[PDB]
């Protein structure tokens, strides 16, 4: 199943330790997310919000980087990696109307997200699902896993994305701060 | 709504003229196809299969790709076009695991898809629809309506297409013709 879910209600495998309402309306603060691999019809007991995705193709990354990103990115679920953070976000039907290549050249030449991101590898796991083609309310749900140590470089790297020319288009963006139980 | 469903059974706006069964496991030969504007889950009567997938962004053209197009490509449900064909597609995992610069080279650069495609239009109108992402047995439903004149010409772009090199990743494909009731 390519498809997942996350629930944040009383219940689940990870602790919600904050969350940050970086831009648009937020999410509201929950005891726990609880992640599933499958869609998720059925809103549970107790919970406030579900979001969703799927992971997906290669939409930007060209095949040096890629070869350059899995010379050196961690797996998920590693045993050191018991802080995670969510992190949806929505990008504007400005950047959804753009050519493939405009988008390509704000995502890497102008931006640099891939070389950027590099830096923080690797200490930082992540993983991508899409979810404006499911009629969403975010574009995407993304997810990163560290351990402590790596907290400060990762806020760091935060800062960075919200500085660069892609972020001009993002609209909507939430932090879960998250602890594995 | 981005989702489509066809379903193939006993009614519909469109009536079948044939089922090619070009590459792969075939679809049911049927009287008519029912095309909807949303998800469908309660399996219609009397109907033999369902496709669906969602309209999306861009993937590969580029800014004067897509203006090309613009100037010339015909709107949907013209008074004329009461042919029309859909053609599932699906591309092989060696299609899928490859980068997005390789990808954009064979769509292209080796097979020319859009500067071929382009010498069809007006007389050919399209919609494109993804559906891997959503878990279906086809990756691609294509979707094309024209003036009986028009005939004998896409006929002769399906075996262009079928030439190239992008086509050597097709593991699946199936035409439904039809004319509009
Ligand atoms: C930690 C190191 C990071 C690396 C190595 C990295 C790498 C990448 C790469 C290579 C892609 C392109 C995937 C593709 O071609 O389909 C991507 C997409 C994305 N990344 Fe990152 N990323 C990192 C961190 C982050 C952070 C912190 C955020 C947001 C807070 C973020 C948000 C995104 C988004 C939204 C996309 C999808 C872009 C779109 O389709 O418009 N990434 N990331
Ligand atoms: C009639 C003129 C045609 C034009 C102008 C045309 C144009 C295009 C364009 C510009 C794209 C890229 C969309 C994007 O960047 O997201 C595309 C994708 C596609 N076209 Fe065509 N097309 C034509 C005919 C056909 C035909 C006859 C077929 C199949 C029999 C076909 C199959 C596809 C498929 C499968 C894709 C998706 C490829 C992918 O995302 O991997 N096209 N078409
Ligand atoms: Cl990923
Ligand atoms: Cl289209």
């Amino acid at each position: 199943n390519n498809r997942y879910s996350f629930i944040g209600g009383r219940t689940g495998q990870w602790q919600v330790v904050k969350i940050r309402n970086v831009l648009g309306p937020g999410l509201q603060l929950v005891e726990k997310v609880n992640i599933l691999n499958g869609a998720v019809a059925e809103i549970p007991l107790d919970s406030a919000w579900r979001l969703q995705g799927f992971a997906s193709n290669i939409r930007y990354a060209i095949r040096t980087e890629l070869e350059a990103l899995q010379a050196v990115q961690p797996m998920l679920n590693r045993a050191e990696a018991i802080l995670a953070v969510l992190i949806p976000i929505k990008k504007s039907a400005q950047w959804w109307e753009m050519a493939q290549d405009e988008r390509r050249d704000i995502f890497e030449r102008e931006s640099h997200h891939t070389a950027v991101g590099l830096e923080y590898l690797p200490g930082v796991a992540r993983r991508l699902l899409h979810c404006r083609d499911l009629g969403e309310e975010f574009d995407f749900l993304t997810w990163f896993e560290f351990a402590p140590e790596h907290s400060s470089a990762f806020n760091e790297l935060l800062l960075r994305m919200r500085a660069s020319k892609e972020w001009e288009y993002v609209e909507r963006e939430v932090e879960v701060w998250l602890k594995r139980l």
